[PDB]
RNA sequence: ACGGAAAGACCCC
RNA sequence: ACGGAAAGACCCC
């Protein structure tokens, strides 16, 4: 019970992976895999042909992925018997034309043919596909649209058709009807026309003709799409006068962005004449130097938007003059990637319905007092990627509804107890990737409802005691990628409800044996996940009482440390532990020590990963207490021998991974070789490929002369 | 030619190291080392006794170190025959009393007995020490100063005696004279008096009585130290009225700093009455809340200083009122670790002789225009560890004499081409550990004479083209610990005098085979040392022409990378290479690839370190071309066999390190065992300690059969 | 968040 | 700059 080229997924035997195995012969590779296989992933190999009965013994397949291969030839019959298949992925291969290879795929719901070199599809290729809802042909070499229509027009269930990034220049002009179709995309083609007369799409809600070339499109006819809800003309040069509001009375969303800033502002008179007559229009995406502040004022008259996106309007440098006041309907406003350096109380005085605002990636160094104060209903505010070194507390006065504040990748140099008084309802605060060096006491005291706090990728060295007081409801705390080293007595004081604590990639290191006067996690009584991966010089000597107080912990990650020494009984408090990972120390005895009886109390452990540690041997009876152990991985070590002793008492074992080791083809492994092939309870990854250590190779553990013992 | 517990130093055979080897029997440990040994270091062991002829076969010793052991017993005779020894280190042992050992130490210049538990020294212990110049008794349990004087007073050459950190409470009161003594320290004792009536030190130049407690010393008499040039009373409470200037007419330097800030300001009238009558006083160290600004003004009248140190004067918050004008003689001024947040050109208007100024570790967020402008002779300025996010360019107007600027560990968020206009003579610029994310073009253009630029530990991701334009004289560039990955076409252009480039601990990583259109080091015509260590994910696939143009290179550091893949002929340009380190990848085949003929051109390579790579095998003929190879280290790998094949053609070899491997006691290692024990041309570290791989151990490769082979 | 874990990857485009 | 290379370190004080 282990295959050659493929492995089962550890947490579902019905999923099979054969990824990056240089597979060239499809049939051989899958010949030894179970008949009960529902998901098979063969991504990233060198498969070239799909023969007439490729999946004979695999008729239970539901999901087949052949992404990133060299498939250029799929024989008729290839997918016969695959009547339960709902997904077929053929992305990134060498397919130039599509033939009648699809018989049997009577349940296929989605077919992905993106990223090939297709020019034509045979008229009858898709006939067996009576359930096909989604078809992707993006990234191909198609210029003949008539031929595609021939191939898809009779599909009974086809809802979404994607032709993005092809070479279609003209639409088709013989009368036809695709009645199931809801989504259609011509993005990134070279359309000269948008005349849909001869094409009836009664149920189309979403059309894209975005990014379609240099030549201006004048020939536009959309009457035949009466249900159309979103029209995407982003980066498409279209004479907007030839658009007709009469043909767009169901439109809810429009995208009129330029391709590049060079193209310049749109004529608001033209735009408003169109937009002003679309009574259902509520979303306008209006990007890339399409307008200035004054044009926003005009737009506000022509329209009644819920969502306006003004991103990448380079001529927006300040907004201080009632620009949005004729738009009180606004719920969501995006002003990201402009050139804004000043914004105040006068621009959005009347936006009392605004709940989401994106100001990220501008030139804000600061904001004046009461700038955001009219927005009494704001729930999401993003200021990410502004050159802000300091928070002007008064700019956020009265934002009592705010639930999420994103300040990631700003330049914030300091915060304190006065920084967040105005956000009593905040739930998520992202301070990641700033420049914060110390955390002062009470900095987050007002944030009574905070659920998630991100402080990662700062330069934190010093955490004052009571830094996190008031965070009674905090569930998640991310402190990854800082320079933290030791823990103060009352560091984690107010955090009794904390579920997740992430401290990986700091400098939490002990250079000698210690018994801490104050175990750092002692107050975290609800903690379920602890990350201590990759301390710069490894955690090294783990203090003997390091994990005291952590009886609720379920997952401990100590992987990627240069060294981890657990000499004593450090895991004794961890009675509810479910998953433990100590992988990647990379040179056994020097980098890893585990006391012989370290795992004794881990009677609920389900997962144990000790991979890439270059282990040379196993400690006797180390794992014998692990009753509930289901997944045991020793992948990428230097183990030479495994036997009944190592595996003693693992009653619940069902995945045991000893791939990437040095198992010797001698009698020492005779019990293992027979048991590993024969057990039906335990899966063993790539077992049938494990090579003999003999320098001559050309021989497998699996074929070991049993007779010699 | 290989020893058991010790090894020779790779670059001077006369140096022997025996560090952290758990040595307990000194004689046994040193029994196999050469008679030509001059430096012997046995630091960090558990040696307890030194028997009567411990160094019998080692009479050539000059430098002997027994630091960090458990020596409590040194027999009479221990150091016999050691007539060339000039240094003996016994620091950090268990010595409680010093007996009459030391016979034979007739050249000993320095004897270190610091960090023991010495209470007494026998009167005749140091009699053989006729050339002893320096004796350290710091960190011991000496309270009997009379007893110490008995032991040193007859030493004919004793110049320096250190008793810092002992328990001496009273001086001795029988008249004596140590005429050779120039330096004496009672720092960190518990002196209740400073009465030197009975102790004549006619040549004493330096006295420290620093850190002697709170109990105020009134009993002061120093007439007997007529040559005294420096008096250190830092942290010692002494009734300054009871000091006499009559007895201190040769004094050049004094330290009157407080112990803690609590002690408060000194009485400036008392201070000045003393100080004003010392005609040679040129250095005053004056720290820890000893004065305020106004006190500086009074001090300026009593004195004519060349160096004034006012560090840690917490009441110095602003200086804007002629504080220093009456001290125009100042050459060096330190004002670090005060609470300074404002300073301007009015405080130091007349300081035209100032050449060094330290403002580090204050609270400067900025400086006003022209603050530093009067200091026209300033050569050195430190502003380290101020919360400065941006440089006010006008604050430095006219500092044309400045040679070194230290801005390390400030909060600097941006600099540009206007940032360094005022420093045409700058030679060293330290910008490490700021918050700089991108480097703009022309940033260092004015610095025509710059030699060393430190930008380490910033957040550099983007280096604009021409970032280093104008740095034609640059010798050293430190860009370690940033986030660099790719370099613009001409980034390292114009740096043709660059000697040293440090790019370690960035993200310089290629995930596939590449042949770079523009190799980044191609213009570095003088580059001698290149550091590329520890890229976050390793350099991985080294581009085929990555080292193009580096024919002048002598040292290439590629260590500490998670992976290094050198598939082709990357090292072919490196014809002058002398040292190569690719250590610490940590798992042979997965993390390290070296083309079979990669070393073909390194005909001048002297040093090759391939350590800690978990290597299992050696590639045939990989090293056959290394004529000049002298040092070859394979320390800490998994090598099982070494033989004639590997060492083929290594004509210049003199050090071959295969310690920490897995060498098998079989016939495969017969050639190696015979060659390694017998060759006198090549040293092999710890050879006689190499154990047999049998799990029972208790056997050495050195004592291997031979009979069946 | 390549902070890859269905992980030890030459990861193309 | 433990950024330890006289290096793979339980590095105390
Ligand atoms: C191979 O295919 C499997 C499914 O057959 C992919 O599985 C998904 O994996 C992600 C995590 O990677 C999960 O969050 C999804 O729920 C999984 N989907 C299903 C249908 O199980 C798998 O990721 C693929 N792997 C690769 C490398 O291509
Ligand atoms: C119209 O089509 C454009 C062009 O594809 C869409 O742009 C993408 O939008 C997604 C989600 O916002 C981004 O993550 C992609 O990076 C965009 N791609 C490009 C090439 O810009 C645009 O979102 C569509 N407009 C609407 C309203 O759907
Ligand atoms: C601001 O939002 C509110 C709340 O969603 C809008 O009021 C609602 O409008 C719908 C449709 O007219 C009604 O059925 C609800 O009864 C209204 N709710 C309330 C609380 O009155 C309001 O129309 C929005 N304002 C603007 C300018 O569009
Ligand atoms: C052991 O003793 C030797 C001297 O015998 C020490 O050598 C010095 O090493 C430093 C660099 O670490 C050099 O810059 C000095 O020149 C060396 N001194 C001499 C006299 O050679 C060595 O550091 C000691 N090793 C340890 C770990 O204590
Ligand atoms: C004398 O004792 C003092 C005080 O203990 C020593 O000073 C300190 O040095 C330690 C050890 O490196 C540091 O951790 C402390 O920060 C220092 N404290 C103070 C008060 O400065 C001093 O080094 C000893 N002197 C000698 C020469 O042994
Ligand atoms: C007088 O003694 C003091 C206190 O012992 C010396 O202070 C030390 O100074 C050195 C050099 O600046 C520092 O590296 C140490 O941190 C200091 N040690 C302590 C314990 O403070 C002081 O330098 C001496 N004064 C003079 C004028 O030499
Ligand atoms: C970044 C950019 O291209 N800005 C353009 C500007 O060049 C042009 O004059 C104008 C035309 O409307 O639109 C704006
Ligand atoms: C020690 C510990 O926290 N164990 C928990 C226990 O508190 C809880 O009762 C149970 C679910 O009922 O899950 C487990
Ligand atoms: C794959 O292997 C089988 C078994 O040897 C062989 O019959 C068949 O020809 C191979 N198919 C391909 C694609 O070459
Ligand atoms: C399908 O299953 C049967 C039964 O094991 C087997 O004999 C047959 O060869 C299988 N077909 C292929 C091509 O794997
Ligand atoms: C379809 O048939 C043509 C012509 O026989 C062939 O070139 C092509 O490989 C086939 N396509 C696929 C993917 O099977
Ligand atoms: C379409 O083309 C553009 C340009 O390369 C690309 O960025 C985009 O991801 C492509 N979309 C698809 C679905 O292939
Ligand atoms: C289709 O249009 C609607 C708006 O009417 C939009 O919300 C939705 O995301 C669009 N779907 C796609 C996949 O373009
Ligand atoms: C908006 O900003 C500009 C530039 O600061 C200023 O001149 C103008 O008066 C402001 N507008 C109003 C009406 O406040
Ligand atoms: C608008 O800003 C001004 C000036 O900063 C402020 O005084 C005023 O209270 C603000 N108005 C409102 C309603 O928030
Ligand atoms: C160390 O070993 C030698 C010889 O094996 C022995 O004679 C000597 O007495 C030992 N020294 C000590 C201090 O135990
Ligand atoms: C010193 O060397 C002599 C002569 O080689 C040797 O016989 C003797 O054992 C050595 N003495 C000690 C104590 O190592
Ligand atoms: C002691 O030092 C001198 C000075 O170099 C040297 O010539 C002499 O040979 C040395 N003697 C010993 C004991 O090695
Ligand atoms: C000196 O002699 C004393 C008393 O006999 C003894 O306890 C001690 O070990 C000796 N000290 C040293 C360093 O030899
Ligand atoms: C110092 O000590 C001597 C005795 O040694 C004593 O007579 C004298 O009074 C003391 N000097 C002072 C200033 O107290
Ligand atoms: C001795 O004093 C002089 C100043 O007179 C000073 O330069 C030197 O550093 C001192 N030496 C020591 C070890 O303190
Ligand atoms: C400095 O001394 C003054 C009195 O001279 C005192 O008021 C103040 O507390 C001192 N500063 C500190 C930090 O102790
Ligand atoms: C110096 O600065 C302080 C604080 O800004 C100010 O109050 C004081 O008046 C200034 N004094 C002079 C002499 O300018
Ligand atoms: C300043 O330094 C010069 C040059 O060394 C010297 O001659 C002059 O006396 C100094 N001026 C004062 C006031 O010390
Ligand atoms: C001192 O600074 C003031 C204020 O910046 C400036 O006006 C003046 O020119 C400066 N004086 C000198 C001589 O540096
Ligand atoms: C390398 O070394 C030689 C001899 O030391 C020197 O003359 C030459 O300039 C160097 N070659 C290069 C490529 O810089």
């Amino acid at each position: 019970y282990g295959f050659n080229k493929c492995t089962q997924y550890e947490f579902d035997i019905h999923h099979v992976l054969c990824i990056r195995k240089k597979i060239t012969n499809l049939t051989e590779a899958i010949s030894d895999i179970p008949r009960y296989t529902t998901h098979l992933n063969l991504t990233h190999n060198e498969i070239q042909v799909l023969p007439p009965w490729s999946f004979t013994n695999l008729s239970a397949l539901v999901d087949l992925r052949l992404e990133w291969n060299s498939i250029w030839k799929i024989d008729e019959g290839a997918f016969r018997g695959l009547e339960n298949l709902t997904l077929l992925n053929l992305v990134e291969n060498k397919i130039q034309s599509v033939n009648n290879s699809f018989e049997g795929l009577s349940s296929l719901k989605t077919l992905l043919l993106s990223h090939n070199q297709i020019t034509h599809i045979h008229k009858d290729a898709f006939t067996p596909l009576i359930k096909l809802k989604y078809l992707s042909l993006s990234r191909n070499n198609i210029s003949d649209f008539s031929g595609i229509l021939e191939a898809v027009q009779h599909l009974p269930c086809l809802e979404r058709l994607d032709l993005t990034n092809n070479s279609i220049m003209y639409l088709d002009h013989s009368p036809r009807s695709l009645v199931s179709l809801t989504h259609l995309s011509f993005e990134g083609n070279k359309l000269r026309e948008l005349n849909f007369s001869a094409l009836s799409l009664p149920n189309l809600t979403n059309l894209s003709a975005s990014r379609n070339g240099n030549k201006v499109i004048q020939n536009v006819y959309l009457k035949t799409l009466p249900q159309l809800k979103s029209l995407n003309l982003s980066g498409t040069v279209i004479k907007l006068e030839n658009l007709s509001a009469k043909h767009l009375q169901n439109l809810r969303a429009m995208d009129l962005s330029n391709w590049e800033l060079r193209h310049g502002h749109l004529d608001m008179k033209t735009v408003c004449h169109l937009l002003g007559n679309l009574p259902k229009l509520e979303t306008l995406v209006f990007q890339k130097n399409v307008t200035n502040a004054e044009g926003i004022k005009q737009l506000a008259k022509c329209t009644r938007l819920l969502f306006l996106d003004l991103g990448q309007n380079s001529d927006l440098i300040y907004l201080n003059d009632s620009e949005f006041n004729a738009l009180p309907s606004l719920q969501k406003l995006n002003l990201n990637k402009c050139q804004l350096s000043f914004i105040n109380n006068r621009t959005w005085s009347s936006l009392q319905n605004l709940t989401s605002l994106d100001l990220s990636h501008n030139k804000f160094k600061s904001f004046p007092d009461f700038a955001f104060s009219p927005l009494k209903h704001l729930e999401f505010l993003s200021l990410s990627r502004n050159p802000i070194t300091e928070l002007n507390n008064l700019a956020f006065s009265g934002l009592f509804a705010l639930k999420e504040l994103n300040l990631a990748a700003c330049w914030i140099v300091t915060i304190d107890r006065y920084s967040f008084t105005q956000f009593p309802n905040l739930e998520v605060l992202d301070l990641g990737d700033n420049n914060i060096r110390t955390l002062n006491h009470g900095t987050f005291r007002p944030l009574k409802k905070l659920q998630s706090l991100i402080l990662s990728h700062n330069c934190l060295k010093i955490l004052e005691p009571n830094s996190f007081s008031g965070l009674t409801n905090l569930r998640s705390l991310d402190l990854m990628y800082n320079s933290l080293s030791y823990f103060h007595e009352h560091l984690f004081s107010g955090l009794e409800k904390l579920l997740i604590l992430k401290l990986g990639f700091n400098k939490i290191t002990y250079e000698t044996t210690r018994t801490l006067q104050y175990p750092p996690f002692i107050k975290l009584k609800s903690l379920k996940q602890l990350n201590l991966e990759g301390q710069r010089h490894g955690i090294q000597v783990v203090p003997s009482n390091f994990f005291q107080g952590l009886g609720s912990l379920q997952e401990l990650l100590l992987g990627k440390n240069p060294s981890v020494f657990l000499d004593h009984h450090q895991f004794d408090p961890l009675i509810n532990l479910t998953k433990l990972d100590i992988s990647g120390t990379k040179d056994g005895d020097r980098s890893l020590y585990l006391n012989a009886s370290l795992f004794q109390n881990l009677k609920r452990l389900k997962i144990l990963r000790l991979e890439n540690n270059n282990l040379e041997s196993l400690v006797p009876d180390m794992f014998s207490s692990l009753q509930s152990l289901q997944v045991f991985s020793l992948r990428f070590n230097n183990l030479k021998v495994i036997n009944q002793s190592h595996l003693k008492n693992l009653k619940s074992l069902m995945f045991f991974d000893v791939y990437g080791n040095k198992l010797q083809c001698t009698c020492d492994n005779l019990w293992f070789k027979n048991w590993s092939m024969n057990t039906e309870e335990v899966h063993i990854p790539f077992l049938r490929s494990y090579p003999c250590q003999q320098p001559g190779s050309q021989s497998l553990l699996i074929d070991f002369d049993d007779a010699m013992c």
